[PDB]
């Protein structure tokens, strides 16, 4: 039936960068947007996460994208555009002092009183401090990449499940009843995000190493300014917004295909928040106090607390943005925990060979 | 809830430029754009216009309206975008030679031998030229405005049905089960096209005289060029496009609230066109035996045959595109069967007055 040149699946920050690097790259090469969301989508990864760029978060290798990725970000794309972002230090806390030049947290927080009283000075003395770090929110990011996209000529489908098949896209929508739609594509783009590896695997039947996390921003309502510090200590982070905190726990480990998060098991009460995160905050109330006050939100039942999936790539918690092509024209595009710091890099690398192996 | 200083409902031809218009007047006004279909939809009334613009659709008084709309069409909105827009000549075919400056259809077909075997030259041998008629795709046209109002970020809400509530918009999807959702709005756009007098009734009991009326467009397969005239007769127009000829029927009136579009009555054999569509076929057939021969395309159901439903402002088949404020903040905007002469003043008219009340 129809087709296009391009076919992008996922309009969330990953996905929605790719289709506007397409839009510029190959203006010539229609290309058409799927989302089975909303634009936004505030259902997914993207909406979520903290935005939060730190030279702390280049693996090695990766200082051109990471690079890259920062100044496309104080340029909003270029697009002229209009894109929030601020300038805030982040402080990697530690007990004992002694190695690389680290800053004594007394000073770090000099003029930064409202981040002090989460923490004791004396079981995080020291920090390794970030003077280019940046905060600024993935949705506004990725709304705007999707918008420059849509005025740049490119398709938009949402509220639509896209489906894999031999050669091009299935869509289903719903009108009531469904309405399976096929269209030819000459390259497709998986970024669905985290559902990505398994749309190509129950599409295609393409296995790969690739897992998923499920991670939670539980609020934590604590006085905080627009130039506090972020704040992070044994891999958790408290990002400064909305004159509060966002807690970002760290990923340990990947979680299994059957699982469905439940938590809730703090001191005897049913919480909305993960074992695991549970016990990470029991074992940093001591150095961070703020986690044992009246500041933390746990909810009822995880029901009540904000949460989405991440992609894993290769199943390391630790691993960077990345994109391959599993097949002809078939493209994999991974955002995951690192995505803050070298997402559009990679969206924009898939561009360039995609635009490329069309001209 | 959330709440928005305008929201436009209806992403046709008028919604989706008032939204363009609105976006670049009051930037600084937030906008929601709504559609319960999708972008494009081709199920609506933009999509299967003919437009044509032509000095032919020119009410008395409204040669401002008419000429703003074509520097626009050329211009493309002044968007630095692509609009694909020929310049093609109308022609009035008539009997009787005799009145104002006509001319005879032997001469004014010289060079367009593919429109004449479609007529009788002897039972039509004058004509009213118009050498500054213009043809484009409303569909085009509209996406165009939508992708540019997004672009300059204009809020996208897809596959939702709008209900006007006292002070807002009540919003309906689906997941599988519906999802109601209000948001405050200030000003509030109805461009429903045909559906908007019914949508004001029944959310706000706000009465008006407008109508609608359901037109087939029956593609007639003979041959035609890029530079083939748009001809008209008796009410009746052929619109050459794809290589062929689009019919677009007269309205010779309005259809009754309760009315079924069925159609299918010639010679004795059910087919999908209207009773009164038949009727004027077989009135036209001598003096254009293109409607006589194998050309056109009845289809056996009104199923088979592209159709929509257009509003009538006031009623009137023969009225223009106009907008009206029915309460404080409330603005009901038509288009309409002149909608490709007026369409986009009419939009950029509203969007002018809801910019300066909110200033
Ligand atoms: N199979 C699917 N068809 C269409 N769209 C999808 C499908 N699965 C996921 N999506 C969309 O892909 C998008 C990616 O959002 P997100 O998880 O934030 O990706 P990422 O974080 O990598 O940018 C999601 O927003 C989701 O709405
Ligand atoms: N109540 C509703 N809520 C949201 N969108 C609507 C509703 N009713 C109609 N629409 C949309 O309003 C749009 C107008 O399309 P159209 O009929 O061509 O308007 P017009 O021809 O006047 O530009 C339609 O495309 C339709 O999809």
């Amino acid at each position: 039936e129809e087709a296009f040149d391009i076919v992008v699946i996922g309009a969330g920050r990953m996905g929605a960068a790719c289709a506007f690097y397409l839009r510029q790259l190959a203006p010539g090469r229609s290309l058409l947007l799927v989302e089975e969301g909303g634009l936004p989508n505030e259902e997914g990864a993207t909406i979520l996460a903290p935005g939060v760029w730190t030279a702390q978060d280049i693996p090695a290798g990766q200082e051109a994208q990471a690079e890259w990725t920062r100044e496309q970000l104080l340029g909003a794309l270029g697009s002229g555009k209009t894109l929030e972002v601020e300038d805030r230090p982040l402080l990697h806390l530690l007990p004992a002092g002694e190695g690389s030049g680290l800053t004594p947290t007394l000073d770090a927080l000099a003029d930064f009183p409202e981040a002090l009283a989460l923490l004791d000075p004396a079981r995080l003395p020291v920090a390794r401090v970030d003077p280019r770090a940046l905060t600024y929110r993935p949705g506004s990011l990725a709304l705007l990449a999707a918008q420059q996209a849509i005025g740049q000529g490119a398709g938009l489908l949402l509220n639509t499940r896209a489906e894999l098949v031999p050669g091009g896209v299935r869509l289903h929508r719903l009108t009531v009843v469904h309405e399976t739609r096929q269209i030819r594509a000459g390259v497709i783009i998986v970024a669905a995000g985290a559902a990505g590896p398994a749309l190509v695997e129950q599409g295609l039947g393409l296995h790969t190493r690739h897992g998923r996390a499920y991670r939670q921003f539980p609020r934590l309502d604590l006085l905080s300014g627009a130039q506090t510090p972020v704040l992070r200590a044994s891999g958790l982070t408290l990002r400064p917004q909305n004159g509060g905190y966002t807690l970002v726990p760290a990923i340990h480990h990947r979680d299994p295909h059957g699982y469905h998060p439940a938590g809730g098991s703090l001191t005897g009460v049913p919480t909305g928040l993960r074992r695991e995160l549970l016990e990470d905050l029991v074992g940093l109330m001591d150095a961070v106090p703020a986690l044992a006050g009246e500041g933390l939100e746990l909810g009822r039942s995880s029901a009540d607390v904000p949460g989405a999936w991440l992609a894993l790539p290769g199943g390391r918690p630790d691993a960077p943005p990345q994109a391959e092509e599993l097949a002809p024209g078939l493209h994999l595009l991974l955002g995951g925990p690192l995505a803050d710091t070298l997402g559009l890099a990679a969206a924009h690398e898939l561009a360039q060979r995609v635009s490329a192996s069309l001209e």
